[PDB]
DNA sequence: CCGGCGCCGG
DNA sequence: CCGGCGCCGG
């Protein structure tokens, strides 16, 4: 009787045609985007405009992120689950363009090195008969002058929709002889340098886990 | 195929005997702590030091905040269920020492100001027939003098243990018949003059909600009708 | 292969028709001996001289007390599994005549107190579905003047027969109904007055359990 | 019906990386402990501090030796099975130094001439085809003033761990066809003088059989034919 | 053989 | 959610 009128909400999963999302409502974006990359899923007919972004009716005004709020703001709605991954159904595509699927993004990140670490993902799916892609934000600390560590990220319009500090992109590569293999990046929410290569921002996914509150590792060996 | 090799992270409740809470790994910190103080639970003889919290070992150690992430660090390990809430039972009291109850707080606050709030609530228990307690940690935007707004909070600790700008309190009062009253406080993680009557901290449920990411009220809705204080 | 010449020997437990065993070569003494007491094992025609002890070939020769120890020492053959718990069967009460059922045990104990102990354990036998009995010596320390703890005890002829300098009995008393109840007493090897009430020599099981490396509780609670 | 509610004292063996031991609760030591020593497992990097025992958690607290008992005794923690028999395995090594594996023996002893025997056993791995040590304490009686003998042993600690008088080591040696050479070591728990010859520290293995309560002869002789040293 | 403590840790 | 450490403990 603790929970006569229930609990004050809990950890919002969406599962859309593409992806499967867990929202987090106090800062108005995604705190992971899972994908199942395969060849097929690659091709077909699907497309959008590149800014046909529509609002998450199905999360709570109080917490969803509006066009209005990028609106000036300088950012790009950066999609998590990209829409590229998704050509082989207009409904599977259409879903990557809920807000709820993205996040403010520095420009020259999204247009350019956020973009390479996605066409090299859907590359790999030659060679894995399963690529599965966790992307999400990370809110990262600095030391400032005075010694102490600090969180600041921007937010952005009247509904402060947050403005990661970075990028993290989990790849969990499944063998078709069942053997997983783990790559995991980060990227600063900042312009990137085009031509530094993508293997200089690989991480330790332990790193990824500390930072984010999420766990891969375990959840893998559940049956590995 | 899509979860078939499970998910990143998935609701973190926590039942404990005195309270249910919900835990947020990335800020190392409950997003809230729900309690029903019962008039009954709140006399007995449970007894603990006041520095004598525990870490909690059922979340994984990445992201677990320890007694380290607090010393010298200037704050102290504020509850947020309240220990002399549950004097009835020295287990529901010890529940309330572990540290996934805890938020840094600053200790002019959680001494004073914070602790007037905790007695003024459980006073409540003696003039309403039910007290629901939701209580829980802000992390509010400031605008800047380049006119931008941002969240900016310390981290304290080689775990990164996330300081609240401000907590909440949320009072679930339950009137005689069915009536529900609702009643909620902000205070801002700082010191704050004892002296300030409790009632100038209300604010509109709302604020807490959009603020949050919590929904109070149409969870209460539905189960009867609402008076807002 | 680290045990190519087998091991130098371990427990010896030896399965008689009135008890079971465990053998201590170390002292040549059991260390615990086990009967189930029950009202119609206790009648009948068995019978046996007082000083008709025999060895126990089945203890090597080198570890086998033999009744030219027990000359001239001073010192009764006590019975441990007593032989009036075993009139049911000629074979069962002679079987409590084996040496290796036997302590030496100061004779003013033997025929007194010790004795009355074990007249009370056949009595309960009256109010309970079975008595479980588990006899043993015990050795215990003493400090000196010297500020530190010693074990002392005697041993008796050629084979250096360990005399204890104590004895535990415990009672397991099992209620039709299934309810256990323990009573454990220790005696000192020595002349007892016969009066003291043989409730002035219980003891908790835990410190019976600490001094003779047994452990009944958790034994207990496997089927309780 | 007779053990339907268990038995209060087995065999109580514990199989190690490095080692065979059997327990004795009561004395709260090994009766014996086990080992092959071949050369192959002689040399390696293990390595572990002299004074870095642990207690054995896998015997009952009520019979097992903790530091606290060996602490202000006097009594080096004697290791049965030597460390130094054991580097080839870090694990292997780090089992020696088990409580379990130990007895409280005088340091004079421990650090001397004890220490030569193990170095001397080590030593026939290289003349032997397998060299099998086995190590115990002895609790051997004395006669007194009034012509009586007595066992009279210390016990240290809370736990009353005890002190054993002597020690015993046999040596089970494979020659080259099948013939097994056995070679038998009593030492006292005492200062004993580096200078005199191990070889002067010899017994019958009958005697330890006697006094043990353990037998040799007849499980090693399943097993061809002996020559006793 | 279990259980615990505070602390560390994947 | 498990695992560990030394120490305590039934
Ligand atoms: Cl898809
Ligand atoms: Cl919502
Ligand atoms: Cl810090
Ligand atoms: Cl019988
Ligand atoms: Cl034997
Ligand atoms: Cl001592
Ligand atoms: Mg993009
Ligand atoms: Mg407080
Ligand atoms: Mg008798
Ligand atoms: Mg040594």
């Amino acid at each position: 009787e603790l929970a006569k009128y229930g609990l004050p909400g809990v950890a919002q999963l969406r599962s859309r045609e593409s992806y499967v999302l867990s929202y987090d409502p106090r800062t108005r974006g995604a705190l992971w985007v899972l994908e199942q990359l395969r060849p097929e899923r690659l091709r077909g007919d699907g497309d959008r405009s590149a800014c046909d972004f529509r609002e998450d009716d199905s999360v709570h005004a109080y917490h969803r992120a509006t066009n209005a709020d990028y609106r000036g703001s300088g950012f790009d709605r950066g999609a998590l689950a990209a829409a590229a991954n998704h050509r082989w159904s207009q409904r599977a595509m259409d879903d990557t363009f809920y807000l709820s699927n993205v996040a403010p993004q520095v420009p020259h990140l999204n247009q350019n090195a956020w973009n390479n670490l996605e066409r090299y993902s859907r590359s790999l799916t030659r060679t894995y008969q399963n690529v599965y892609v966790c992307t999400g934000p990370l809110f990262l600390p600095r030391t400032e002058a005075d010694g102490k560590s600090y969180v600041k990220y921007q937010v952005i319009g009247k509904n402060h929709v947050a403005v990661p500090t970075h990028f993290f992109k989990v790849l969990i590569l499944e063998a078709a002889g069942g053997q997983i293999e783990l790559r995991s990046y980060v990227m600063p929410n900042a312009p990137v340098d085009e031509t530094i290569p993508l293997e200089r921002f690989l991480v330790p996914i332990e790193s990824i886990e500390r930072a984010s509150g999420l766990l891969f590792v375990p959840n893998i060996l559940a049956r590995a």
